[PDB]
C-alpha cells in the first residue's frame, strides 16, 4: 500500500515509519509512506505557510498556494487511482467499518491540516473524502493521519474481537498469583473448546456491561446468543 502524505510536520511521520509493526512494513516495503510539504512549495524569502481568513477573527489558515501546489504534486506522483483524503473534525467518524473500507484502496493521499484548517474551496476541488477520527480537538491532522494509516496497515497482507464487532475478552499471562488474584482456572485447563467459549462469553458480557449499543448492532449467532444470556444470567445472580 502506498500513502502519500501531505504535512508541515513531516518528521512526525518517524513515529509510525521507524518504530513497531508498521515499522516493519515500512523497513520490508509493505508500506510506503511519502510525504510533500508546503513549505517546500512557497516562494517568499521567509517561507510563509499560514494565510489570514477573510472576515477576520483569531487563528490563521493554511495558504492557499503552497499547500494546493503540494496536492498537485503528490497526485502527480500517485497516478491514477488514489484517492485524496482531508482529515477533518467535520469528516466522516472513523470506526473499524470505516478502516476496513479505506484499506481497499492501493494508494491514498492524506492532507493534515494545521491552525484553523484548510480553504473550502479547497475541500470542494481537490478532497474526495473528509474522515475524522473522533469528536474531540486536536492541534493538528498529523496524529489522526497516523492514526488512520496505523489502523488500515493492518489490512496488508504480511503486515500482521472488534472483527465480530465485540470488545475484547480479558487477557492473562504469568504469574498465576498476582497481589492474591488468580489466573481463572478454565485457562490453565487446556481444553480448546472451554476456552474458546469462556473468550466469546466474556466479550460479549463485557460489551453488553459498557457498550451496550454496539450489540444493537449486531446479528448474534445461536452459540452468541446463548452465551450472551449465560453471561447475563451470572451477572444477575
Ligand atoms: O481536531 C481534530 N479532531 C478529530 N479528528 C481530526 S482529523 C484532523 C483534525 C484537525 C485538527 C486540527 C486542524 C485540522 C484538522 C482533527
Amino acid at each position: 500500500m502506498w500513502i502519500g502524505v501531505i504535512s508541515l510536520f513531516p518528521e512526525m511521520f518517524k513515529a509510525i515509519t521507524e518504530f513497531g509493526v508498521t515499522g516493519r512494513a515500512v523497513k520490508h516495503n509493505l508500506l510506503k509512506v511519502e510525504c510533500w510539504n508546503p513549505r517546500d512549495f512557497t516562494f517568499d524569502k521567509h517561507k510563509t505557510v499560514d494565510d489570514r481568513p477573510y472576515g477576520g477573527g483569531p487563528g490563521m489558515l493554511m495558504m492557499v498556494q503552497p499547500l494546493r501546489d503540494a496536492i498537485h504534486t503528490a497526485k502527480a506522483a500517485a497516478g491514477e487511482g488514489a484517492k485524496v483524503i482531508y482529515l477533518s473534525p467535520q469528516g466522516r467518524k472513523l470506526d473499524q467499518g470505516g478502516v476496513t473500507e479505506l484499506a481497499q484502496n492501493q494508494k491514498l493521499i492524506l492532507v493534515c491540516g494545521r491552525y484553523e484548517g484548510i480553504d473550502e474551496r479547497l475541500i470542494q476541488t481537490e478532497i474526495d473524502e473528509e474522515w475524522s477520527i473522533g469528536d474531540y480537538v486536536l492541534t493538528g491532522g498529523e496524529l489522526p493521519a497516523m492514526t488512520l494509516i496505523d489502523a488500515v496497515a493492518r489490512f496488508i497482507p504480511g503486515v500482521l474481537s472488534f472483527a465480530d464487532g465485540l470488545l475484547d475478552c480479558p487477557h492473562y499471562t504469568r504469574p498465576e498469583v498476582l497481589e492474591g488474584l488468580t489466573v481463572p482456572p478454565v485457562l490453565m485447563s487446556g481444553h480448546h473448546e472451554e476456552i474458546r467459549k469462556w473468550r466469546l462469553k466474556q466479550s460479549l458480557q463485557r460489551t453488553w456491561l459498557r457498550r451496550p449499543e454496539l450489540l444493537e448492532g449486531l446479528a448474534l449467532t445461536d452459540e452468541q446468543r446463548k452465551l450472551l444470556k449465560e453471561a447475563q444470567a451470572e451477572h444477575n445472580s
